[PDB]
């Protein structure tokens, strides 16, 4: 019987240190969980007498300086490097802004505290007070990024590597040094991977999976507001570097526009949805509003790969918390979102017995919208067909499930996984799916018991 305790941590990035897990995210909220489910709270904001970096406005000086800004660091990663020490990746900057910096700060200890190492990569420069942008020519904040959000991590070559953006110039890849953490010279802001002009993207992470030998990229598309739809995307590569390719084999270096257009490419994992059947509110049910910024984790102990996001919820405005999911591969090699929360589940073989029956299904399509999803009632039969709200045919393999729904004029085909899972607002052992489609598109269902 899985109990949980959540914690307040907005953009919230994992690390591993002992048998600890930790999140770092904005405003230097912080918290730590033997276990995925319990969270304790460790630091809320960047007050002037914060343990994680006391005095943070004077030993910060020089990105809140840059960014005009004070008591505030957005989007912290601590990464530990070889020498054993632990490297906080951050950014400084004001709402909307392009008027940015990434910056380090370093430890002996997890926990603090953090001062002062490096100040890596700048936007916003003013040509005539500032002279250029990182790449000797003049700032625009339609072709270079924002300095926000740094996702560092190391290849499977021990190569090291930071991605970062946030809407404007787009979502750029640095090398870094692996002895010193720093950007190797004359890259400027690096490769751009996705985005440009203004697209409405941010958040950007890169999970290697030995698994699939395949480095995939994670980003979230819209406002992180209770009203901007903010949904998480995925997509891979053989490359750290990439190019980075959706499940259709779109290149995610083409992946820039309107909001319209970018909601085109990419895998969506999840975005707003309720599991009611009465309204888009009802507190005892369990959704989701604008969930994303994420991190990921592969645990090489259990074999498990976790998501580490935050949500707003239906009806609930802009409060939000720390949450973890498991993710699963697909057949083809994809990840797709576990419906619940972690809940100590371990994906196996499941007889028909706890597959057939009557889903609440949720297809989280494929837009950037603000509208809360509730389910439909399909059926899986045991004959291989799939009835009620659609129709289709369901097979599965192992933990491995195919469904083929028709869909107008087409049949999509969802690929993904079954298991037992808790659930969250039910408080039992259900089966659920989670599939997904070639363009892109997120199934998830949840058997009625
Ligand atoms: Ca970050």
């Amino acid at each position: 019987q899985p109990t949980f305790r959540w914690a307040v941590v907005h953009d919230p990035s994992i690390i591993k240190v002992g048998n600890m897990y930790y999140v770092f995210g904005t405003h230097l909220q912080v918290a730590k969980s033997k276990d995925l489910m319990h969270w304790e709270q460790i630091n809320t904001s960047a007050h002037d007498k914060n343990p994680i970096i006391p005095n943070i406005n004077e030993e910060l000086k020089e990105t809140l300086s840059w960014a005009r800004t004070r008591n505030d660091i957005w989007a912290p990663q601590v990464i530990q490097l070889s020498d054993g020490r632990y490297y906080m990746y951050y950014c400084a900057s004001t709402f909307g802004s392009p008027r940015s910096a990434i910056g380090i700060a370093v430890s002996d200890d997890i926990e603090g505290p953090y001062k002062h190492y490096a100040v890596i990569v700048k936007s916003g420069q003013v040509y005539s007070v500032d002279g250029p942008s990182e790449d000797g020519t003049p700032y625009d904040s339609r072709k270079h990024p924002n300095a926000l959000d740094p996702g560092v991590f190391y290849d499977k070559e021990g190569n090291l590597w930071m991605v970062y953006g946030s809407w404007f110039g787009g979502i750029y890849i640095l090398k870094l040094d692996p002895n010193t953490g720093l950007p190797l010279p004359g890259q400027g802001y690096g490769k751009r991977l996705v985005g440009g002009n203004h697209s409405s993207m941010e958040g950007p992470y890169i999970l290697y999976s030995p698994d699939t030998d395949y480095y995939y990229l994670f980003l979230s598309f819209g406002g992180l507001d209770y009203r901007g739809g903010y949904n998480i995307r995925v997509a891979r590569s053989k490359n750290p570097n990439g190019p980075y390719y959706d499940p259709e084999g779109k290149s995610m270096e083409n992946c820039m526009g309107s909001k319209t257009v970018i909601s085109n490419y990419g895998a969506k994992l999840v975005g707003n949805f309720i599991l009611s059947e009465s309204n888009t509110i009802d507190f005892k049910a369990f959704g989701y509003v604008s969930p994303g910024h994420n991190s990921a984790y592969y645990d090489p102990e259990t074999g498990k790969y976790f998501i580490f996001f935050h949500t707003r919820f239906p009806g609930r405005g802009e409060t939000y918390q720390l949450r973890v999911h498991q993710l699963f591969l697909n057949e083809d090699g994809w990840f797709v979102m576990a419906p619940f929360p972690y809940g100590g589940e371990t994906v196996s073989k499941l007889p028909n017995e706890e597959i057939v029956g009557e889903y609440q299904f949720i297809n989280h399509g494929k837009e950037i919208t603000d509208k809360i999803k509730q389910p439909v009632r399909i059926k899986l039969n045991s004959d291989g067909s799939i009835t009620g709200a659609v129709e289709g045919r369901w097979e599965r393999k192992e933990h491995y499930i195919t469904l083929k729904i028709i869909e107008g004029n087409t049949t999509v085909i969802y690929k993904g996984v079954l298991l037992k899972q808790w659930h969250y607002s039910e408080k039992k052992w259900v089966t659920v799916f989670t599939a997904l489609s070639n363009q892109g598109v997120s199934v998830w269902g949840i058997r009625v018991e």
